[PDB]
């Protein structure tokens, strides 16, 4: 059984359980209501998505969804990350409950709005970059090295805030599969920096490459990078020192901020620190017209 921790149970009548959001191989995560989250509010129901582990699921699986909720819960609350609500640990399968973003990764965003029901304006795309580099600040701050930062493990809720997710998901690296796609079909050696992907080597500043890649894909609106690029011509072009052209509708000073993301030394790419000042200044400086 696990240990019990009353600063986050809820109890389980206090869940109802609604349709499936989808699986990973370890878990499957579910929309549902949660009664009385809120000491305060007993009365009031909340959307949340809750966790929880797969049928043949195994000790290791078990440990790792639980690795991944104690990280949440010494990493603390922010606005851009998907934070923690309470969890359902004793009597039954262990479920862990967590903000719900109502409208998908930002990648799905950002494609559902692209030119032919919504449109984006340029404020409104240097104010998603702001967010998420507002929410990497943070949890630079706790410590914490995301190691697959890309728009897919950003969630956009119905106010449209930004929200990291998967941050505290266990990695085990150097097992990870650099041939095995994303179920879109694209693979996530193409966010990695070139010392986390030769040298398996992960720090804030191989996430600040992670990040340029997300720049890319925000202003592309959910593009794909190194469309049709196989994983050893990735290595070769990585090794040249190749750096993705400009998007379209990108001004010069963005650009320039990805390629600085991209510097080929770890030491002189900017910090999350440094990127959410300047967005804090380009956001004011961009047009909503
Ligand atoms: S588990 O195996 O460790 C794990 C980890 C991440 C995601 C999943 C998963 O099954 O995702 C399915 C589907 O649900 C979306 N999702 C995940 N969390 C949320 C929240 N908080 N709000 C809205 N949607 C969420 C994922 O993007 C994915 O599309 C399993």
């Amino acid at each position: 059984e696990l240990p019990e921790d009353p600063r986050w149970e809820l109890p389980r009548d206090r869940l109802v359980l609604g349709k499936p959001l989808g699986e990973g191989a370890f878990g499957q995560v579910v929309l549902a209501e949660a009664i009385g989250l809120d000491k305060d509010k007993p009365n009031r129901v909340t959307k949340v998505a809750v966790k929880m582990l797969k049928s043949d699921a195994t000790e290791k699986d078990l440990s790792d969804l639980i690795s991944e909720m104690e990280m949440m819960k010494m990493i603390g609350k922010h606005k851009n990350i998907i934070n923690l609500l309470g969890a359902c640990t004793q009597d039954g399968p262990l479920y862990v409950i967590v903000e719900y973003a109502s409208k998908g990764n930002l990648r799905e965003y950002l494609q559902a709005r692209r030119p032919p029901e919504e449109q984006l304006s340029s404020k409104d795309l240097v104010s998603c970059a702001y967010q998420v580099a507002r929410g990497m600040e943070y949890l630079a701050s706790k410590k914490c090295i995301h190691r697959d930062l890309a728009a897919r493990n950003v969630l956009v809720t119905e106010d449209n805030v930004m929200k990291i997710a998967d941050f505290g998901l266990a990695r085990d690296i150097h097992h990870i599969d650099y041939y095995k796609k994303t179920t879109n079909g694209r693979l996530p050696v193409k966010w990695m920096a070139p010392e986390a992907l030769f040298d398996r080597i992960y720090t804030h500043q191989s996430d600040v490459w992670s990040f340029g890649v997300l720049l890319w894909e925000i202003f592309t609106l959910g593009g794909s990078p190194y469309p049709g690029v196989p994983v050893e011509e990735l290595f070769k072009l990585l090794k040249e020192g190749h750096r993705m052209d400009k998007p379209s509708n990108c001004t010069n000073e963005l650009y320039m901020m990805m390629r600085d993301c991209w510097h080929a030394v770890p030491s002189q790419r900017p910090t999350f620190k440094q990127l959410v000042e300047d967005l804090d200044r380009i956001v004011a400086l961009t047009s909503n017209q």
